[PDB]
Order: C-alpha cells, then structure tokens, then sequence
C-alpha cells in the first residue's frame, strides 16, 4: 500500500486514480483546475494548493500534466518543501523531455521513474491486461518503492518493458506518433460510413475517433517534444507524394 | 412534480444546485465549456460536450449557471432555433437586471423566462438550504405548472422565497452583497492574520474574508460590472471611510 499523490488530475490522471484506488492505494491529487467535488465522488482528497499537496504524507508523486506544461508545472513546485526524498513518476507520452528536465530540477535525493502507459481511456476501459507498460529506472536508490510502484502495472496484467526514455521516443515516432497524425488528417477530412463501408475503411473511422478523442495538447505535444518526430513527419508526407506520383503519371 | 433539468454552465454553482436537485429526484442533463463528463457519470447526469446536442435533448427547463461575465457569448453561441419545444429559461446570475434584459432580447418569443438569484452557495449552504434567502421575479411566464414546480426546489429545501423585481433586486444587491463582498475582498487584500487577542468581531472579519475569497474574482467583477447600483455604493464606501477617518484626524488634534 502506498501514498500515491496525482498532480495534474485531468482524463489520464483520472484513469489512473480508479484502478491505484481499487488496489488499495491512498491516493490524493493537485492540479490548476478545481476537481475538489469530483475528488469528493471519488472518495479522495484534493488539495487546491500545491504547497499543502507537497507538505503531506506521500510515498509516490506521478506527473500526469500534459507534455507542453510538465515545465511551467514543475517550475512552480516548491520542491524543497518536500518532508522526505520522494520517488518522481511521470507518465508522458514522450519520455526523452521528462527524463532531462527532472535530472535538472528535482532535488537530487528525490528518485525518478520515467514510464509511458501505452494505453488509457480509449484502449483499456475495462482492465490494462495485455497492454504495454514502459519504464525506465533513471535514479533509483529506494528500490523497494519502486517496485512496489511497478507492480501496480505488473499487478493489472501489463506487458512490462524496461527501455530507454531515447529508444522509447525513436519508436514511438515511428508508431505512436504516426498513429495520431494519420488520425488526426482523417479527423479534418470528417470521413463518415457509408453503406458501402469496406472493413478497411471501418477501421479507419475508428480509429479516426478514437483518436480524436485525446487533446490537441496531447499530440502536440508528440511533435513537439520527440526529437525522433519530425522526420517521421517527412517519411509520412514524402511517402504519400510518391504514391501520388505514381498515380498522376 | 419531478423534472427535466438542463443545467447550462456546470462549475462550482451549477454542481452545488444539482447536487440537491439529485437529491429531490430529479433527471439532470449538463453543457459546459469545460469537460464534465466524469463527474457526471458520478452522479448520474447526462452530459453533452456540444450545446448544439444539449438543445435537442428532452429538457423541462434549462438553467443558465454561468458566469455573469460570460452569459451574453454563452447565450450568442447557443443555436436557440433547435430547441424541440417552447422551454423554460431560468437563470441564476448573482446580478439580474442583465439577464432579465439579454434573455428578453435573445431568447425565443415562445420561451419563458423566470429570473432567479438564490443569495446563497456552497460557502453558506454547507449543510442544507434551509432559511435561505431564494428571490426570483417572473419575467415571462405562461406555463404556470412548470414555472412552480421549479420554484417549488427551493420552497421544498425551506428557502425564503422572496419575489421581486430585477431592478429592485440589484439595487438592494448592491447596498449589501457587494459591499460585502468588497469588504472581504479588502481584508483579502490586507491578508488579516489571526492573532492572540482575537475579538469576535475580528474573528468574524477573519471568516468573511475566507468565505469571501472563495468566489471566483470573475463573480466579484459581475457584480460590478452588471449592476448599474453598484458604483455609487462603492463611492459611498470610500466617502464613509474618509470621514471617519477625517474625525480621527480632528480628534487628534
Ligand atoms: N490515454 C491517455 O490519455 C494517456 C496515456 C498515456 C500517457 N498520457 C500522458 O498523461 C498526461 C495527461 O494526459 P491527458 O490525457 O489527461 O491530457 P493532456 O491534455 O495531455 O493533459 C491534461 C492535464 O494537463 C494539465 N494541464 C494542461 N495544461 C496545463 C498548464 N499550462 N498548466 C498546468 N496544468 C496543465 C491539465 O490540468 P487541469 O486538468 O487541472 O486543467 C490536465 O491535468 C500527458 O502527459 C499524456 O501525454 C496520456
Ligand atoms: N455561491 C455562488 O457561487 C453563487 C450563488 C448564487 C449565484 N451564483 C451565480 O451562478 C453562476 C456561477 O457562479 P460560480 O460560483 O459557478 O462561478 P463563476 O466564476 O461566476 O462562473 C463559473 C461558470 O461560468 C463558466 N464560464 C466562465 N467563463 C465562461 C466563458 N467565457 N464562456 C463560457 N463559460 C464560462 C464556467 O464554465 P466551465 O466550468 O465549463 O469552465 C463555469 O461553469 C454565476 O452567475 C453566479 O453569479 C453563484
Ligand atoms: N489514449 C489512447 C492511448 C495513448 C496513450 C498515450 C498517448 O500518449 C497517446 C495515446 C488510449 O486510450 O489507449
Ligand atoms: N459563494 C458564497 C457567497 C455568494 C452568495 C451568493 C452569490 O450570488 C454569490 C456569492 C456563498 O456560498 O454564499
């Protein structure tokens, strides 16, 4: 059992509330917006002050703000309130821009653990089994905690996979990344079912909405902070014209 | 006696409201700016991310919740021609003049208007409604049924019901709440610490400051901004503060 403080309780910080809170974890949140009534409906307790946040009782912090803020976030934080060195664990869909920006502002006897939860709302309503879980012990000295963090996700039935925060972003640009801007595109051509529909084309409306459904932040977010991304972004964009070309000719 | 709520604005008032209006039995439906949906699958409320959908669903009454600021772009931006049926419109602003004219000039001809202001919230209402202070003024009525039932939630809660005009409302609102709220928001401002020596008077300065800090400064601002009374009270305030303090400087020397 540990005590597990969530700052940034938005979509994804909330779908890792309900299953740490069945576990058995005591879990209590911060965040800029007020989610005090619906902490109240979760049974948790939410701090609107980040300094009282910082002062309580608390095993485990996990930064589940969005890429684009985990700076500003972290650079209002009075991190030197903390009672006790702390395990730092961010759940970033990029995972090179956490590492170096918590090696650089945390106090240096706070522990960093960098994953990415392939997985959330859309993909994994009802349980995380079979979904990938990545992670990357970059200081660890409290091992037990650690483990005990870990085995949240190990717990659930997650695929568990121990990489780099850099080979995560060089495949995820690749994958990921890919993903939403091919989800994205279609969201801007509002592609719709037909009577007609092939499975294909099923799919794609699929997966078209559910990528939709996460914020423009989100995936920005993947570009923005993934080194590996742009590229990806030229492979997609160069491939597409040489089909054209093939076609126009 | 048991309603069809649409709650237009779902942040710190509009949740207190519903919270009770569940409690009375009521079914719920929800818009906002922001994303509710969680905490609406928590307490059972339809949400709609799109005022466009919330519109067309079937809704007794919709309650406007939003801030004062905000209502004329909420109100602009609502596609009021999709309405399925003619519908009660009330609202709930802290000020009421400024509603009372907007819904007048915006809204359906068809549609009734009930302008509201329950004078009390979250930081008064903790534990209950009772001997609560609930004013409202019919604007445009001409469904009578609905329009009581909908004033029969406060009444069933033990409210002080309190009929009265827009005009009459905001001129009172401005010889008392606002000049409330100004004062807590001076104390605010000063940052009053509690002390060894607390009087009870202090003492309850201290807790109108909290309680008054609580309200967003967006509120505050509608106050002001949206009571054409509101300015000569707070003339009126800094000229009693001045002469007081005028007979302080007399009196020593
Ligand atoms: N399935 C998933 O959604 C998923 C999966 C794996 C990892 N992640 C990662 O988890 C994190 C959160 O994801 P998300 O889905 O909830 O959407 P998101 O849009 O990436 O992040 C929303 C969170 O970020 C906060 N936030 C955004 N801008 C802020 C700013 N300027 N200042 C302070 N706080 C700010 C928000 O606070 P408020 O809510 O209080 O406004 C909210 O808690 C992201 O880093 C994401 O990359 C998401
Ligand atoms: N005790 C009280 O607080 C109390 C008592 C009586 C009457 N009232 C009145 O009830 C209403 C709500 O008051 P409140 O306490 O909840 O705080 P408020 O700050 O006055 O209003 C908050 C609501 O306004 C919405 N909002 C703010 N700016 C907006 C904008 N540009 N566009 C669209 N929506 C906007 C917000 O939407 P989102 O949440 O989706 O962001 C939120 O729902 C006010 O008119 C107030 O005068 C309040
Ligand atoms: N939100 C997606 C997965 C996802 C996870 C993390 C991301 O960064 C992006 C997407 C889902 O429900 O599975
Ligand atoms: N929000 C405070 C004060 C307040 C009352 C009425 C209002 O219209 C606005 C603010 C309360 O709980 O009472």
């Amino acid at each position: 059992s540990l005590k597990i403080g969530i700052v940034g309780f938005g979509n994804f910080g909330q779908f890792l509330a309900k299953t740490m809170i069945k576990q058995g974890h005591t879990l209590t949140a911060t965040s800029r917006s007020d989610y005090s009534e619906l902490c109240l409906q979760m049974g948790i307790h939410f701090f609107r002050d980040v300094s009282a946040f910082l002062t309580a009782d608390i095993d485990v912090i996990v930064l589940c703000t969005s890429i684009l803020s985990l700076s500003e976030v972290v650079g209002s934080m009075p991190l030197t309130s903390l009672k006790r060195p702390t395990l730092f664990v961010d759940v970033l869909s990029v995972k090179e821009h956490p590492r170096e920006l918590l090696l650089r502002e945390l106090p240096e006897d706070s522990d960093i653990l960098c994953t990415h939860p392939m997985f959330g709302p859309q993909t994994a309503k009802n349980g995380w089994t079979d979904h990938t879980f990545m992670y990357d012990k970059v200081r660890i000295r409290d091992e037990v905690i650690c483990s005990n963090f870990i085995q949240i996700f190990a717990t659930e039935g997650c695929k568990m996979v121990q990489m780099s925060c850099e080979e995560h972003d060089r495949a995820a640009a690749k994958s990921q990344f890919i993903t939403h801007t091919i989800g994205r595109t279609l969201g801007e051509m509002d592609i719709q079912s037909t009577p007609i529909d092939t499975k294909g084309f099923e799919t794609l409306v699929k997966l078209k909405e559910t990528m939709m459904r996460d914020s423009f932040d989100l995936y920005s977010g993947l570009f923005v902070y993934n080194r590996f991304a742009r590229q990806e972004l030229e492979n997609l964009e160069h491939a597409l014209h040489k089909v054209k070309e093939t076609l126009m000719i």
